[PDB]
C-alpha cells in the first residue's frame, strides 16, 4: 500500500445542535491491491486527530465500488486517477483557509454511525459539492 | 399559485441497462402558499412529456422542508430566492445544448418508485452537481 497524502487539513465540522467549527483534522489517503482477490484495487482514506488518538473515521472504496460510483456521480476519470482529484481539492482547501472567506472548504458532518465528508466551492448561491463521501466511525 | 417556468428542457435520461438518451421534457415550476396551514409556502415542480400524457414526475418542497435542505446542502439564499436559482440553471441547460459538448446538462435518472434530477457542470474530471432533487413518479 502506498500513501498518497498524509497531513492536517482545515475542516468545518458540523454536528446537530452545535455551531460549525473549524478544526485541523489529519487525512491519510492510501492505495493498494488485494492480490489474493484477483488483484482488487483499493482506496482507503482515514480522518483522524493528532490531539485525540481515539477520533477516527474511515472510508474504503474498491475498484468494484467505483464502477457504480463513477456512473452515479458522473466521474469522468478512471479509478487510478480518482485519488489525485480528491488530493487536488484538499490542496485547494489548505491554500484558501488564510483568506477572509475561503472559496474551497472541507466539511465534515458527524452523525450517529456515519459521517459525510464534502469539499465544496462557494458560489453566488450555495456551497457546490465537488466531492461527497461517506465515512464510518472508527477502525 | 404562480407559474415561474413552463417549457421543455433538454434532459439526459438515464435508466438501468439503457444507453443515456437526450429527450425534451417539460418542466413546470410553481410557487404558492397553504394559507390554511399558517401560510405554509410551497414549491412544486413537475416533469412531463408533451408526447406522452402519462409520463409525470413530481416534487413538492415546503418552506419547512427547505430549512433542513438549506443546511444539508449549504444553500446560501432564502426559500423565495431558491426557485430562481434552479431556473437560471435550467436556462443554462437550454442554451448549451446546441454545442458540441454542453457545459451545463440536465440529467434524470429513473428508477423504481423514484427518480433523481440533477443539473451538472462538466469540468476537468466530473459532472459537478449544481442541484440534486428527488422526484416521485406520477400525480
Amino acid at each position: 500500500a502506498t500513501t498518497l497524502f498524509w497531513r492536517p487539513v482545515p475542516v468545518h465540522v458540523k454536528q446537530q445542535d452545535r455551531e460549525d467549527v473549524l478544526e485541523e483534522l489529519t487525512f491519510r489517503i492510501l492505495t493498494g491491491v488485494a492480490k489474493q482477490n484477483h488483484n482488487l484495487r483499493i482506496l482507503r482514506i482515514h480522518i483522524s486527530s493528532d490531539s485525540d488518538l481515539f477520533f477516527l473515521h474511515t472510508l474504503e472504496v474498491s475498484e468494484e465500488d467505483f464502477q457504480s460510483l463513477k456512473n452515479d456521480e458522473g466521474i469522468l476519470v478512471d479509478f487510478a486517477s480518482f485519488p489525485g482529484k480528491i488530493i487536488s481539492l484538499l490542496e485547494k482547501c489548505i491554500l484558501a483557509q488564510p483568506g477572509d472567506s475561503p472559496r474551497f472548504q472541507a466539511v465534515l458532518t458527524i452523525r450517529g454511525g456515519e459521517s459525510v465528508f464534502k469539499i465544496v466551492e462557494i458560489n453566488d448561491w450555495r456551497q457546490l459539492p465537488h466531492i461527497t463521501l461517506a465515512f464510518r466511525p472508527g477502525n
